């Protein structure tokens, strides 16, 4: 089990200049012939030539067309091919090999594998070595000349990177295609696709150079009608990169391909992007609303990788955030501009502060640039991606749009043909920073700590107002808790976007201001402040931090009603909810601990409830924003604020708070649900495949949120609305009708009805499975068994497995059953999945991430299941490393 250390980076003693591949696909095997045109680098010290090569069946290997002999001249251990130094040439040489691989039984979905009737590769991070021998690391840049051959009938469409330069018939019903890709690329960006693929296509003309680019979107025949939105999103992505960044696509064709079996969302293979079908395919009849935003983001993300990942690549895998953080940030800017709704920003923050904050306070805590790994596939994390994105977004906040665009352009121009590190990006931003500050002594050396320091900073505030002086002071403190990565934490460069609200009229008292906190603490003073303001802090969520605003509930209610910034309003609401949750939780817990026969609970603040009503009745307020305010914070956000969290107590706490609010607002909720129907469910453009209205979709989100609240509340005659909702043409509506019926005797009636609606579309079925899995059912364990026996069976499709099990793990009451049966269920699935797909087994561990934050009993139950999993004889390297890290061993 080799540990790879960031500090150990060294260039290779070898060069690979040219790759010539012949991939011959047959019924029971795939034959891969490869010639590597190689050289000795300046860094060479006479070492053995070692190729990565995992699970390859060697037919023959040669050096300069001379066949090598096993044992005497080389050894192979199924992982590494070692050719002894004395047999390696001292100048330019050819290494050739012929290996057998077996895509049909490749269930790990890495390297070359079969997805239904499509042969497809996945090479990032370490999958190319599963196809053929290579020095499988991103700094080994080479040209690629690739020929794919297969049965014409089964595999009429053949795709790889670069220009298709030849097509030819082969005897015995076969055919071939040659693809030459002269520009240098790393091997993780190699891809091949073979299948009976149908397509839509368009032509895009670039903004400045007026180049014609052919756009092709591919899928299985059955689902080709679902490709239209993806095509629109691709065009949008190209336009945005041209409009915001002045960046044009450089190649003559871009292919997007949907496959049914995929470990993640998608993959940015150069000119040949490959997608989880759930992230490319959609129709209004057969997709939930969420699919539309998801496709926009995933197509966007993959397109933006062309510059940030593909043209400027990574020196090494420790630089992963350089492409992932930066590309997520580019996708975020894009989606905000396309959706024109505040919920795009709000949703990313909602994800970061629940999922990523949990990761950063867990034993798995790491910086966005890790210092080490065993399995690189374990580091494609919410921290590297989503905290990386916030670190990338902070540059823009600090610089402003103009100077940010200037620094980004410096980065692209300086690094376009080559590999890069995180320091290269910081360097480019510093050039922009020197220009903005108007002095070349200014630097961003301190900013580099965002790359190296793990843990979430806590930012706290104290205030002072002098009425006589018209002087307002904001004292700010920053603190990161010690963890296993750094004993001593250092102050970070924290941008704090601030406004000051006049509480008398709700108006801005100052111009836009970003406070630059660069020390452990600082005091920021403002003159000519005419009245005591309410501070609007971290506008836009301006730094990835715990915000401790120290405001009263009165001050927070005023910001919630009157502030201009959507995040501060959402956060004020969040903070009001958290104070209430912590109070009522401690009250419930004391009553439990002290075995009380009677006790008191503190009611929900009545003026807060009045503020929610005000906001909901406001015609101008965003429907998506409205759905957040009626929803309590995520369980995974809350757990960061409670030691030894008793999940039953938290469940009782949420239940009380929801009941308190609904007791006052249920009539308002029902009135809104009915009044929103017309615009939310409008069918005017249902048969327009390209017409996508994010406001309307947020209106449905609100209606369905309200319906959920009313069904839990058992509002009079609400089952009538549920039954009518099940007759909606929109899957977001009729699948919601399934989940909300959980509280009524008609649940299995709607189970059968919605299954029949879902069963003939692969992706829709997986959405039905998620809805069943997340259903608030007392018999949920019996239902999951029904799902296993009747639908899931022995599927190895990650979409199916994840859909059956993951949503269930958010069932606070039932997943965390005190018997440990929920934990045993998921561990069994993890262990079973690990035998064929280590990556997905690793994904299925997500529920265990908070194990040491729970009450004593549940802590012991989870740890027991994790120790049981670690004891498994055949455990993967991926799963073993992940669980060892998570359990602090
Ligand atoms: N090149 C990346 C991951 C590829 C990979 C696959 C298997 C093992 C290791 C690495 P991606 O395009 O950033 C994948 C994104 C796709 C994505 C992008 C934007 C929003 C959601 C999903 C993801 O799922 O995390
Ligand atoms: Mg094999
Ligand atoms: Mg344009
Ligand atoms: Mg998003
Ligand atoms: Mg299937
Ligand atoms: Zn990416």
């Amino acid at each position: 089990p080799k540990i790879h250390y960031r500090k150990d980076y060294k260039p290779s003693g070898f060069i690979i200049n040219q790759v010539t591949l012949n991939i011959n696909i047959h019924d029971q095997e795939t034959i891969v012939r490869s010639v590597l045109d190689m050289d000795i680098s300046k860094h060479n010290v006479g070492e053995d030539l070692v190729f990565d090569g995992v699970g390859l069946k060697i037919n023959e290997i040669s050096i300069n067309n001379k066949k090598l002999v096993e044992g005497e001249e080389y050894t192979y251990d199924n992982e590494f091919l070692t050719i002894f130094s004395k047999f390696v040439p001292k100048s330019k040489f050819a290494f050739s090999s012929e290996v057998i691989i077996h895509p049909e039984t490749n269930y790990a979905l890495t390297g070359l594998y079969k997805s239904k009737n499509i042969i497809v590769s996945q090479c990032e991070a370490t999958g190319f070595r599963r196809i053929t021998f290579f020095i499988d690391r991103p700094d080994m840049m080479a040209k690629y000349d690739v020929t794919v051959t297969a049965d014409k009938e089964k595999y009429p469409v053949l795709l790889s990177n670069g220009d298709k330069v030849n097509e030819f018939e082969i005897p015995g019903g076969r055919h071939g295609a040659r693809f030459n890709d002269p520009p240098l690329k790393p091997c993780y960006l190699f891809a091949v696709v073979a299948g009976d693929l149908k397509h839509l296509s368009a032509t895009y003309i670039t903004k400045y150079t007026k180049k014609k680019v052919e756009l092709y979107v591919f899928s299985e025949e059955k689902y080709v009608s679902k490709l239209q939105w993806a095509l629109e999103c691709l065009k949008k992505s190209m336009a945005f990169d041209e409009d915001y960044f002045g960046l044009e696509y450089d190649l003559s064709r871009l292919n997007l391909v949907a496959v049914s079996d995929f470990n993640v969302g998608a993959m940015e293979n150069k000119g040949l992007n490959i997608f989880n079908a759930n992230s490319l395919l959609a129709s209004k009849k057969n997709s939930i609303d969420f699919s539309y935003a998801r496709i926009l983001t995933v197509v966007g993300h993959e397109y933006f990788h062309q510059y940030t990942g593909n043209r400027v690549t990574l020196r090494d895998w420790f630089q992963l955030t350089l492409k992932e953080g930066l590309t997520v940030h580019r996708e975020n800017l894009f989606s905000e501009e396309m959706t024109k709704t505040v919920t795009t920003r709000l949703s990313h923050v909602d994800l970061l502060r629940s999922v990523q904050f949990l990761e950063d306070s867990s034993p798995l805590s790491h910086p966005i640039r890790p210092e080490s790994y065993v399995s690189m596939e374990n580091f494609y994390t919410t921290t590297v991606y989503d905290k990386g994105s916030e670190v990338m977004r902070m540059y823009l906040t600090i610089l402003g749009e103009e100077y940010y665009k200037k620094g980004f352009d410096i980065y692209i121009k300086k690094n376009d043909g080559n590999t890069a590190t995180c320091e290269d990006f910081n360097y480019a931003m510093e050039q922009a920073y020197k220009m903005k500050k108007a002095d070349n002594s200014a630097n961003l050396n301190q900013y580099l700590l965002w790359f190296s320091q793990s843990g979430t900073p806590h930012v706290s505030f104290k205030y002072n107002y002098d009425a006589e002086k018209k002087q307002y002071s904001i004292h700010v403190n920053q603190y990161t808790k010690p963890d296993e990565n750094q004993k001593e934490k250092k102050p970070l460069f924290i941008p704090i976007s601030v406004g000051l609200i006049n509480p008398e009229n709700g108006k801005e008292m100052i111009s836009q201001t970003t406070l630059e906190l660069t020390k452990e603490s600082d005091t920021f003073v403002f003159n000519n402040i005419a009245v005591k303001p309410i501070p609007s802090l971290f506008r836009g969520f301006s730094a990835p931090v715990y915000i401790e605003d120290q405001l009263t509930d009165e001050e927070r209610i005023l910001l919630l009603k009157y502030d201009s910034d959507a995040f501060v309003r959402y956060n004020s609401c969040t903070n009001i909810y958290m104070k209430q949750i912590l109070m009522n939780y401690n009250e419930f817990l004391k009553a439990k601990n002290e075995k009380l026969e009677s006790f008191q609970l503190t009611p929900v603040n009545a003026q807060f409830i009045d503020a929610i009503k005000y906001l909901l009745e406001d015609p101008h307020a965003d429907a998506g924003f409205k759905s957040y305010i009626v929803s309590l914070p995520q369980d995974r956000y809350i757990i960061n604020f409670v030691s030894n969290l008793d999940t039953d107590v938290l469940a009782d706490t949420k239940e009380y708070i929801y009941k308190q609010i609904g007791d006052k607002l249920n009539d308002v909720y029902y009135k809104m649900f009915k009044s929103l129907e017309a615009k939310a469910d409008d069918l005017t453009y249902f048969n327009d495949e390209s017409h996508v209205d994010f406001d309307q979709m947020n209106m449905r989100t609100l209606r369905n949120t309200l319906l959920s609240l009313l069904s839990k509340a058992q509002y009079p005659n609400i089952l009538n609305e549920i039954i009518e909702h099940s007759k909606s043409p929109y899957p977001s509506n009729w699948l919601t009708s399934l989940s909300v019926s959980a509280y009524f005797d008609k649940y299995f009636e709607l189970y059968d009805k919605t299954y029949k609606l879902s069963k003939d579309d692969e992706l829709l079925l997986q959405e039905w499975l998620k809805t069943v899995s997340r259903s608030d059912r007392k018999d949920i364990y019996e239902i999951l068994k029904k799902l296993e026996n009747e639908v899931l069976k022995d599927s190895k499709n990650p979409n199916d497995i994840r859909a059956v099990y993951l949503p269930f793990t958010n069932n606070l009451r039932r997943f965390h059953d005190i018997s440990g049966k929920g934990y045993k269920l998921i561990a069994e699935v993890i262990t079973k999945t690990d035998k064929f797909n280590p990556m997905v087994a690793t994904q299925l561990c997500e529920p265990f991430k908070l194990w040491n934050k729970l009450d004593t009993k549940r802590q012991e139950l989870m740890l027991n299941e994790m120790n049981t999993m670690l004891q498994e004889p055949q455990i993967s390297n991926n799963l073993k490393e992940y669980l060892l890290r998570l359990t602090n061993k």
